[PDB]
């Protein structure tokens, strides 16, 4: 109908709850919608996002003792409490009013519901504007861009390393009704407080938009409105520098002199366990580069963060998000203040576009491998200053492939053909690493189909291809065929009649992930093993083959050891070890590993004493989204709306999710009438 459907203009403010503990918030204005979605947010997740803001304060070690103390000595030397103080104070005045309703929103619901709050984050109250702005701060450049396990050398733990996406945007002429789809589709811990997903419906006279974020933030960053969508995906935008340093007379060496550290001498407290507290002194040094740590080893180490004059980060999602055009959302994403992400657009005009977005500092030398490592920090050759502009990132608006994606894949093959080539770009904004076999298998799912449906472009989602079997298996099988021990010939049978499909009923597909454990090692991503090796000139058929048949039919007895210890059996059932277990539901698992070629990613757990394994990350907030007028769009959250204590609200998806049995997102108003189950009126 070329021309929207009637916005809902709201007469007052409320909550409409439905059965699923989705909040429609609608609001007579944008400080009311902000209100009631804090208001929504502490109702469905508080108890958290009092924790994260805490923590956000620098006052984890203050208010939860040695386990919060690591973070606390990271934010507090990043000056991470006192830029968001300076943030917030930098805030647009609107938005600002807006940051400052969606605290009171969360005030409000503790204070009428103080008895909902969790008693050990009692204290973190009263929350404000700045705690939003600290905790997203802390999220984006102290999480996301930086953080104190790849600073110290120590590695990130799982909670936070386990990071993925999947992303399509289809252009019209790719689909059968000539409507733009699109498809968010985040992989984050089921269990990290701050990377857990809440869904929500925001609905004010000026503006409308409907999806996820991480609790605790208050814009939507998987966001579709009746006009546009947006999704994000992980790219490791390299905005931070960890430099090492040289120690020498007090100071540090650079360019052949000693320089001063910066000291300010600051200290917080650490809780015991008795519940008092300890002074704990902490001196903050500074070289040119940025705050300074020592590593176990002794290396100190000056950690330089790129954005950090970047407040309107919250602000910009904002304006993408409610943009009444491309134009307006292209201006919105160009001021460079989200310091990282793969962004993807659709909307109902027909424009998709994928963005290889962040902060990036421009060097002069040097590839991405040299500056995610230790750089040296005596010189001034190494200390960058500017940033590129979004023109100088990867881009691509409406390809002649008609579609873009992202799967966590270097942004060298975001469509199909390519409109550009690694050359095209400084070789520090990107790897170029192999595409992982779930990324290989976007570029194939979206290419190789035609007058799309939303239908079939939610069967396409479901994708769950043991890729890595489809590489290996054709040379395994025959040379493990060979082996004279019965149990490796009846594993070879066994894999050879599979359909290489991670289904539930799969017999063969746990075996497989063990062997290829051993294979492609523990996070399924080595290449040694290949016969032929990856190459940008054919992204999406290589690696391929094996390389040494000999010894992976070795590695093929050794992981039928480890399947048995594991699952009791080579040929248990996928969905039988393989179990999304949330409360006292519990459903057939099915799909895998992205590294193995699944798309819909589900990353199982160990298996415990029963072979029994969880997802510890993938799926959790899936969204698709067809353009249509009006919009028609899906969608499951793996965990539920709410993890409260308690909550109705948690295990009640997981079951529709093991059945692909996907919720109809309802943005109209009538359709909100008809669903709800829960009122909350309010005032702002």
């Amino acid at each position: 109908p070329q021309a929207p459907i009637a916005a809902y203009k709201p007469r007052s403010n409320e909550i409409l709850w439905d059965g699923y503990g989705v909040p429609h918030i609608y609001g007579v204005d944008a400080p009311s919608a902000f209100y009631g979605y804090g208001w929504a947010q502490a109702r469905s997740h508080g108890d958290n996002i009092l924790r994260l803001y805490g923590e956000a304060r620098g006052k984890g070690a203050e208010y939860w003792g040695p386990d919060y103390e690591q973070t606390t000595v990271w934010l507090l030397t990043n000056g991470v409490p006192e830029r968001a103080q300076q943030w917030y104070a930098q805030q647009s005045p609107d938005f600002r009013a807006n940051l400052d309703a969606f605290a009171a929103g969360i005030n409000a619901y503790a204070q009428q519901n103080p008895d909902d709050i969790s008693p050990d984050v009692r204290q973190v109250l009263p929350v404000s504007g700045a705690d939003v702005v600290a905790h997203a701060h802390r999220l984006m450049n102290f999480l996301y861009v930086a953080s104190p396990g790849r600073t110290l050398g120590e590695g990130d733990p799982p909670d936070l390393a386990d990071q993925g996406a999947n992303s399509w945007a289809v252009a019209p002429g790719k689909t059968a009704n000539g409507n733009a789809l699109l498809l968010q589709n985040p992989h984050l811990s089921w269990t990290t407080d701050y990377f857990t997903y809440y869904e929500a419906h925001l609905v004010t006279p000026d503006f409308e938009i409907y999806g996820a974020t991480q609790i605790g933030l208050p814009v939507i960053r998987f966001a579709f409105n009746q006009r546009m969508g947006i999704t994000n995906t992980v790219n490791g935008m390299v905005g931070a520098t960890n430099y090492r340093l040289t120690l020498q007379d007090g100071g540090y060496l650079y360019d052949g002199q000693v320089r001063p550290f910066e000291r300010p001498q600051a200290s917080y407290r650490l809780r015991q366990a008795d519940g008092t507290t300890v002074d704990k002194p902490l001196e903050i040094r500074s070289s040119v580069h940025g705050p300074v740590f020592e590593r176990a080893d002794g290396t100190a180490v000056a950690v330089r963060v790129a954005g950090l004059d970047r407040p309107g980060m919250l602000e910009q999602y904002f304006d993408m998000i409610t943009a009444d055009s491309f134009d307006d959302y292209e201006a919105a994403l160009a001021r460079m203040q989200v310091p990282t992400f793969n962004i993807v657009y659709a909307d109902r005009e027909g424009t998709i576009n994928y963005s290889f977005n962040g902060v990036a500092p421009k060097r002069a030398e040097g590839d991405i491998a040299f500056w995610q490592g230790l750089v040296p920090g005596d010189s001034s050759r190494y200390l960058w200053t500017e940033t590129h502009p979004l023109d100088d990132l990867p881009r691509v608006t409406n390809p002649p492939g008609g579609f873009v994606q992202n799967s966590n894949d270097p942004p060298w093959t975001p469509t199909w053909p390519v409109t550009y080539t690694p050359k095209d770009f400084p070789s520090y904004l990107a790897p170029q690493t192999p595409h992982s076999l779930r990324a290989q298998q976007s570029v194939r799912l979206m290419s190789e189909n035609d007058d799309l449906t939303l239908e079939r472009f939610m069967a396409l989602q479901l994708s769950h291809r043991a890729v890595m079997a489809d590489r290996t298996l054709p040379d395994l099988i025959p040379a493990a065929l060979i082996d004279p021990d019965p149990e490796v010939q009846a594993a070879a049978r066994l894999l050879a009649a599979w359909d290489r499909e991670f289904t539930s009923d799969s017999r063969a597909a746990l075996l497989f992930e063990e062997w290829a454990r051993l294979f492609a090692g523990q996070n399924f991503a080595g290449q040694a093993g290949f016969a032929t090796p990856w190459s940008l000139d054919k992204p999406v058929s290589t690696p391929y083959g094996v390389r040494d048949p000999k010894a992976a039919v070795d590695q093929l007895r050794t992981a039928i050891a480890n399947t048995k210890r594991k699952y009791g059996a080579i040929d248990r059932p996928f969905g039988d070890a393989s179990r999304m277990i949330l409360n006292d539901v519990n459903v057939p698992g099915a799909a895998g590993y992205g590294n193995l070629g699944s798309f819909r990613v589900f990353t199982w757990s160990d298996p415990d004493e029963n072979g029994v394994r969880t997802p510890v990350h993938g799926e959790t907030w899936v969204a698709m989204i067809e353009f249509s007028t009006p919009v028609r769009a899906y969608g499951l959250m793996s965990y539920g709306n709410s993890r409260q204590p308690g909550t109705t609200h948690y295990s009640d998806q997981i079951e529709r999710v093991s059945r692909a049995d996907f919720r109809e997102l309802l943005l109209r108003r009538e359709q909100v009438e008809a669903a709800v189950q829960e009122r909350t009126p309010f005032n702002f």
